[PDB]
């Protein structure tokens, strides 16, 4: 039983799906193509998230999560939604196609100069503070939840696990634990405390995953040993294609108090400064 | 902070850890070679459970769940838990190793008769029945939650959303939505409720994957449409390779009052039947 929106409800008969583009803990999305999109006469090709065989409650509570945060915001550094089919079968939400696949994947199959991977950052940082401006709250901010749409642009993804800045719901039952430990704040690992700052500090290990091409945080560390390491005032060390000014960020996205920690605004500044120099 | 058993704790000096044998939303599990096992002089062959890189608090809620669970129960069909390392690095759960993989896919791959199937549905049955006696309900019964040893021999597997008959926690964080619809029982699915009976549901959902040989229960129907379903008393037809006698077992396992709903112990007999006709 789920609400349709007519603002976002699209034909099935004018939807073709096609080939499978990746399937996980996420759900099911494939490649597909929609005729007449947004009244536009002729097709867009698009890409569309479904529900798996083997789907649980949960996984359709972070589909409708995703849907409705994807109703509210729209930015070129965010992923747009186009629309959905709630009626009449399968549940599909149809979104804009990202050729190039998730970030941590692009990154992997990596050749980019420094200045290519400063301007991914500079454009997720834009992104991250547009929807600091919507009041929200992102959590699972990480490489794997970006895709990278034709251009090589970057783009916002996984809204599932999103929360609202202010609180505007009388009862809301509490997802718990679902937030890898390596891209966990440290007073979200110790409070469950999740904030604008706690996604500067996502974003801080995200800036790592960038600078090493998808690598994975805290080699060799084991996530059950790292709220130790974190409470100790232990982070993560230099990298190897890392500048002074870089490396610098990612730890004053780190410090322990988040109002220590900078804001979005700031970070697309200090981004930029560094793609002029 | 975990609790070191010393019944179980394993040096990890003494464990060679191989290649991996399969990476998701379970965790990671390798192959893997342990030497001086139990106290028996030499190597045993094993497989080693661990946590993924990218892991949640939840994540290893379940991998301690399933934990503790195997250290209480003791079946030639449950997959035995030989040691772990909780301490001095990364935690990992060492078990029995199932050559022949998950039974989803054991299915999947394949020369099979009527037999085989119906000795390894008898095998699970007695398997829950022992479950059933040691006060647990597995809920997560399911194709791919079963393991293939050797000697083509059936293991129950995946304990990480069991929980106990008789509740013995003062305060229980409850698990929300992790259960794949399309086998829930429906008043698990109604109203949260999850019984031995419930198990039988689930284990009926698992004689129609078997008979297909890793068949996807419900084909072509949504699993949010499911609940409608079987709200209104309607269930799954007749498959292909299915008697009169098999698939009315399948219907009594889906009958809506779990009173009228068999016991594995009767399900045994009754697959015993089967197996010598
Ligand atoms: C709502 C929604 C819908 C689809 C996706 C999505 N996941 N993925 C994978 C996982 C294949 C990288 C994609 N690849 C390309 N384009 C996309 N749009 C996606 C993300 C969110
Ligand atoms: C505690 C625990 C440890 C390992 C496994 C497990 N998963 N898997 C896959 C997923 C590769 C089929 C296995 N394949 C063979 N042997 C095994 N033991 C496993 C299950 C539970």
């Amino acid at each position: 039983k789920i609400l349709e929106d007519p603002k976002w409800e699209f034909p099935r008969k004018n939807l073709v799906l096609g080939k499978t583009l990746g399937e996980g803990e996420f759900g099911k999305v494939v490649k597909a193509t929609a005729f007449h999109l947004k009244g536009r006469a002729g097709y867009t090709t698009v890409a569309v998230k479904m529900l798996k065989e083997n789907a649980s409650p949960s996984e359709l509570r972070d589909l409708l999560s995703e849907f409705n945060v994807l109703k509210q915001v729209n930015h070129p550094h965010v992923i747009k939604l186009y629309g959905a089919c709630s009626q009449d079968g399968p549940l599909l939400l149809i979104v804009e196609y990202a050729k190039y696949g998730s970030l941590r994947g692009f990154l992997r199959e990596s050749a980019l100069t420094m200045g290519d991977l400063i301007s991914f950052a500079w454009q997720i940082s834009q992104g991250m503070q547009y929807l600091a401006e919507m009041k929200l709250v992102h959590r699972d901010l990480a490489a794997r939840n970006i895709l990278v749409a034709e251009g090589r642009k970057m783009k916002i993804s996984d809204f599932g696990l999103s929360r609202d800045v202010y609180e505007e719901d009388s009862y809301v039952k509490r997802s718990q634990g679902r937030i890898p430990v390596k891209w966990m704040a440290i007073e979200s690992l110790f409070d469950h405390i999740y904030t604008t700052q706690s996604d500067v500090w996502s974003f801080g290990v995200l800036l790592w995953e960038i600078v090493t091409l998808g690598g994975n945080p805290y080699p060799g560390i084991p996530p059950e040993r790292l709220f130790n390491l974190l409470k100790t005032g232990h982070r993560m060390e230099r990298p190897d294609n890392c500048s002074e000014e870089m490396y610098r960020l990612m730890l004053q996205c780190w410090k322990q108090e988040p109002d220590k920690r900078p804001v979005f605004a700031d970070i697309s500044k200090d981004l930029e400064k560094m793609m002029v120099k």
